[PDB]
């Protein structure tokens, strides 16, 4: 979903002024920020969803980047470390991942996320 809205908007700065789309162990979609995520990007977001204590207890980390994680194993997921955020949902077979600053509020971020799924989520991927 954020595939055509990762070259233009959405990643640029239309809600956070970086975003990456990994998950699914089929392949990648599209990227676009200033930080390289390992190559274990789909293999730590299928494995860190176990029983919510990895990425609940200590939390989870990336190439550069890291959050609490409160909540994970309904649908969505967007964590936070109370500066930055990443929101990561699934939507079209898809993990999205808003990655900004503390310049945008998490609620800011969060509201978009929202309904762009809202209309991928009638369907369920």
């Amino acid at each position: 979903s954020w595939q055509t809205y990762v070259d233009t908007n959405l990643v640029g700065t239309g809600a956070v002024t970086q975003a990456a789309i990994l998950g699914l162990d089929g392949n990648t979609w599209a990227t676009s920020a200033g930080f390289a995520v390992t190559p274990a990007q789909g293999q730590t977001l299928a494995s860190a969803f176990n029983n919510a204590d990895p990425i609940r207890a200590s939390g989870f980390d990336l190439a550069g980047v890291h959050y609490v994680t409160l909540r994970a194993d309904d649908r969505s997921i967007y964590g936070k470390k109370g500066s930055a955020g990443v929101i990561t949902v699934k939507t079209s077979k898809s993990i999205l991942v808003g990655v900004y600053n503390e310049k945008i509020q998490p609620g800011t971020a969060a509201n978009v996320v929202e309904k762009l799924a809202d209309y991928l989520i009638g369907q369920g991927f």
